[PDB]
Parts: structure tokens; sequence; C-alpha cells
DNA sequence: TACGCAATCGATTGCGT
DNA sequence: TACGCAATCGATTGCGT
């Protein structure tokens, strides 16, 4: 079809070209006819002829874990508009924390040749580490880790520990030391980082989680439901609950309710990721928050760095957690003793 | 690359062409090589020489909205799932609602040659459907119509109006007389359509409601909380409200329990869309569920119809809305009189 | 029998004149 | 000055032998 225009046009094709690109200078005219040409034929550049011709996409691949958790969304919603920002294209793909969904993905993401990688796997196996390898050759960064786990990749680190921490002191500030947690996964950053950041808390404080308080979630709403149940379940309860991710805690609040609970009147509770509607929630979510754009932001840019500055060496940033006090918390029997 | 292939193999491309696709009958040996030289050369076929060649991407464009949105995301996640099943790769590009970015995005699509189109653009002023018509020539399907304006698109359609109607029915069913309304914005199918539907319902029975008990949301939280309030900031209240999504009526909850109201106690409210985690909201939602899943499968199958059956007419599939009872919905004041 | 030649798909870009 | 020739990017596939 670029020969069908420059025919039009009366011009070589390598002209057609260079007004299309502004790549070189063209005769007032010439570009005319050459933009006339294109009107009619009605001419769309192939960007695959294209592609080829020059060696890179412009486009790159989200190597996802699921896309309709808010957390996710949230993220992913960020993603797409630094690539639409700077022209890249997006193609998301889901691998469900599933190995062979997840070598599928990446074997077509080479093959369409995406001139980069985001990755967003949840949890890594050796064998997806090892996969992973198998392709250091296309640019990539992970984007949730808690620290580096590879040379061959790029990593935006989020500081989850001392989110885990911040969350802890919070309740022993306001008096509480009968607390319960729900974490999430423990083979994944925000799972295992978290807990542990708020055991630290507690340790420092003397304050002792009996096990029979700790359960685990798996960040979805109905696994907070349950946990909470689980715990309030109990002949002795905390007067307080760490919940490991807003979704779980939106389910932790329902049972709660559902066992005619008070929040935060019978039960403080705090969330964490301070997903977007976490301030409907009723009642309003405590919660540490989790600063997900910049956490998109900062991983396209680690991106086009390695891309166009053609960097070779992994690099690394940190992004941080902060609280957001909301209405979910209460004073503690404590608080007035400190 | 495909060269190195053949030479380390010794035999010609074709050869580890067809080998590679099983395309013609080729010897053991000689399959054995070509698949030898093929892993030490650590060979990725590229997918863009390929579609150069053979004239289709293999991968398919959602035009959307936005991505966050619990209603879209599981829409999209739904459709993300039929592409990966049959092998598609995914282009998700958010216009926001505007025409340049709408406009920017159709480009890059038609460039990139994406096999075909899933548009959900909520609204669709000419100008819009314009530009749509200009790309008829690429295969698409509107998921977000509630009639087909168009005859070169295939349309799936949702009964947004035989929805709403099922909500307004259940109030009166229920003894409701007074009842508020807070719809999406009019410009789109789920906003007008349920709306209209609800309407219907109402004038059957002979009741009115007064405008100061109908006010718009945008589908967004934030929606639900101030128009909640301005209906309970009244003198005169409902017993009863109709919620034109279940994520702005999550913030309807909010306001009422931040007025001290009770749900559905002292107001009865029932949502729209039946959104994966209604069911914690507190108290659990009652709410006329959308097909979301069947929503994206059916459409990505007329899709592929159009492009592998090469179907040249519009076709258009309706999709049934249900009604879930859950718990923010009592009795009302004309119960026992019907 | 089993495989290979050469032209094609739509663009870019270094030499030239 | 302002533009064009021809080779290239990595694959497919119809004829042949
Ligand atoms: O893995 C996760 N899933 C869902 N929400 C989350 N919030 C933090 N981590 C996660
Ligand atoms: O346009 C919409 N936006 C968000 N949620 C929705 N649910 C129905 N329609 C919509």
């Amino acid at each position: 079809t670029i020969k069908d225009v420059a025919k039009r046009a009366n011009v070589s094709t390598t002209t057609v070209s260079h007004v299309i690109n502004k790549t070189r200078f063209v005769a007032e005219e010439t570009r005319n006819a050459v933009w006339a040409a294109i009107k009619e034929l009605h001419y769309s550049p192939s960007a695959v002829a294209r592609s080829l011709a020059v060696n890179h996409t412009k486009s790159i691949g989200l190597l996802a874990t699921s896309s309709e958790a808010a957390y996710f969304a949230e993220i992913i919603e960020a993603v797409e508009k630094n690539c639409f920002q700077k022209g890249y294209t997006l193609i998301l793909g889901n691998a469900w924390n599933n190995l062979e969904k997840q070598r599928a993905y990446l074997s077509m993401m080479a093959q369409k040749r995406v001139d980069g990688l985001l990755v967003m796997c949840s949890e890594y196996p050796e064998p997806l580490l090892a996969m992973l390898e198998e392709y250091r050759h296309i640019p990539m960064v992970v984007m949730d880790w808690g620290e580096a786990k590879a040379d061959f990749t790029d990593a935006v680190i989020d500081n989850a520990f001392e989110g885990g921490y911040m969350a802890g002191r919070y309740l022993i500030e306001r008096g509480h030391r009968e607390i319960g947690v729900i974490p999430g996964p423990l083979e994944r950053n925000t799972g295992a980082g978290r807990l542990a950041g708020f055991m630290k808390a507690m340790e420092e404080a003397m304050i002792k989680v009996p096990e029979s308080w700790i359960v685990q979630g798996d960040f979805e709403p109905e696994s907070g439901y349950r946990a909470m149940q689980q715990i309030l379940s109990q002949p002795h309860r905390p007067t307080a609950v760490f919940c490991g991710g807003d979704i779980m805690a939106m389910g932790a609040l329902c049972a709660a309710d559902e066992m005619g609970l008070r929040v935060p009147q019978d039960v403080s509770l705090i969330g964490y990721d301070n997903v977007r509607n976490a301030r409907y929630f009723t009642p309003a979510l405590t919660t540490i928050h989790q600063p997900k754009d910049s956490l998109g932001e900062t991983a396209f840019n680690m991106l086009l760095d390695r891309i166009v500055n053609k960097r070779e060496e992994p690099q690394s940033i940190e992004v941080h957690p902060r609280l957001i006090e909301r209405r979910s918390v209460a004073d503690g029997p404590f608080r007035d003793y400190r």
C-alpha cells in the first residue's frame, strides 16, 4: 500500500516514507501531493512492516497475575497511562500463578518481540526464576519483590516490611495489646513481608501473638470473611486486628457485622493497600497506603531507560508506604497507661 | 535468524519452517536436526516477520474506557481469558471517554493491524460513531449498547431496561412506594436504560418519583455518597433506594451509615451489577446481576466468527440480567396490603 | 519421496546524482 | 537542491525435481 501511495503522488516510496516520518526535507508541493494521495487512498502504514524494518515494536508486555483485584487493577491502569503517554502499546497477560500459563505467555511475548517486559507474578518459585532468566535478553522489570532476587532484572521495591511495622505500631500506640492478624500468602512479598514487619513491632513490644490469632488469607474477600469469623469465633478474642489487604479486610468487616460485632467498638481493624474505595468501606477503613501509581510509573520508567539508554546494569528503586487514618480503629485498654 | 537455523541443520529454511509449523511432511532425522539447531541457537521465530507474511497478527484490541472500575475490570479479565484460550494476544486501551485519546488509540490499533476490535466506550456521540465507521474494515464488536446503533458492527445487548424494571418491581412487591433513585450517566446504556426500565415499573404502579429523589451518579463511590446524602438529607425521605451500580451503592451505604441511618432498617437499597464483591458489602448487597463473563465471551465469540468465518453481516446477541436477593432490602409499609 | 528456489508481505535507509 | 535505487528486516508458500 505504501507503493500505491507513491504512485498516486508520482514520487518514490522513499519519498512517501520521509514525508510520513519527517525524516528528511521535502518540497512543499511534494509533501502536499503525498498527503493528498494518503488521504484518498485512506492509508494507514503497517506498524508491522515498519517494526520488521526498524527492529522494535513500540509495545510493552505486562506479565501479570490477575487483573480484576482492586490492587492489581489499580496498578495496571497506572501502567497503561504511561504507555499511552509515551506511545507504547500494552499487552496484558494474566498467568494466574500458573507455570504453564506463564511459560506460554512468556513465549508469545518474545515472539511478538515486545520492547520490554513488566513482571507481576506474585509468587516466584525457582522454575519461574529459571524461565525469566531464559529471557534476560528482553529487558524487564519485576514489580513485586521485596528485594532483588536476580541480577538480570530491574526491581521496584515497596518496603512492605516497614509498612507492616507501621501497622503494628499504630495499634500499640492506640492502646492495644491483644491482636490478631490475617496475612496474605506467605509465598508473596505483600504476604510474608507485611507480616514480619508487623511481627517485629510486636516482639519489640513484648506482645505475643497466639497462633489461634493468626489466620491466612489469600487476599480475597471470602478469605477475610472466614478468618475474621474464625478469630472472633473464639472464647478469647483480640481487641484489634491487622488485616493484610483492604479487600480481605472488607470481608472481615462483613463477618463482624454478621456476628453482630461492632467496628470498631467491639473490634478495631486496620488494613493494607489503601485501595481506591477503602474510604467507602463501612466504616471508612484505616489502612496502610501503597503508592500504586508511582509504583507503576516508576517501573515503566526504569524499563524505558533500559530500553532507550540501553542500560545493562540491573537497578532497583524503593517506594514507601504510609499510614492513612480513617475510622476502623479505636483506642485500646492500654492507651491511658503509656 | 531462521537462516541461522537452517544452516546449522543444513537444510533450507523452507524446511525449518514446515517443521516448525508441521505444515508438510518431514523426515524424522531432518525434523530432529532442525529441532536441535533450534535449541542451541535458542531460536524464537519472529511473529512480526510471520505476521507480515501471513496477513494477520493473532492479536485483538480492546478499546475500553477505564479498567480499574470493578465492573469493567471484571469484563476485561473475562475477555483476556478467551483470548489466551484461543491464542490471541490482548491490547488494552483506555480512551477515558476522550475523543482525542480515542482517535489516537484507534489509529495505533489499525497500524498495529489487530485482527479485530472490542469496543467499550461507554458514551457514543456522533463524532465517535463517525470514527468507528472509518474503520469498519477492521472487524469489530461493541459491547455496551442497549440496541444496535450501526450496521457496521456486531453488538452484544444487555437488556438493561428489563433489569431496571426488575429492580423497581422488587421494591414494589416488598411493600415500598416511596423510592428514590441514583442513576448513572444518562449518556450511557447502563445509565439511561436502567433508569427507564425502572421508571416504567413505577408508572405501572402509579408511583411518582419526586425529582428531589432522583440524583445523578457517575458510577463512582463518591457520587453514590453525595447522592444518598442529598436524598436522606431531606425533610421527606423515601423508604427505599434504587442505586444504578454496586460501586456507587457501596458509597450510598457509607453515607447512610455516616448519618447514623440503618440499612436496611431505616432505608432499603438495591444495586445493579452484582460485582464480585457485593456480597461482602455491609450489609450484603441485594442487586441485579449482569452476566459480565458471558458478556465477554460472547463478544469475543462474535469477533472470532467475523474474523474466521469472514462473516460480513452485522449481528447482535442479547444477554440477560437477573435478581440476586441479599440483605439490603426490607419489607415496606405496604407489604401486607397486596 | 522428501525437500529446495525465489518471490512476497510493507515498510526503511545508505549511497548517489 | 531535492529526491530515488536497491537491499534489508524474517519469516511463507507455490512450483518444481
Ligand atoms: O497479591 C495480591 N493480591 C491482591 N491484592 C494484593 N494486595 C497486595 N498484594 C496483593
Ligand atoms: O459505565 C459504567 N462504569 C462503571 N460501572 C458500571 N456499571 C455499569 N455501567 C458502568
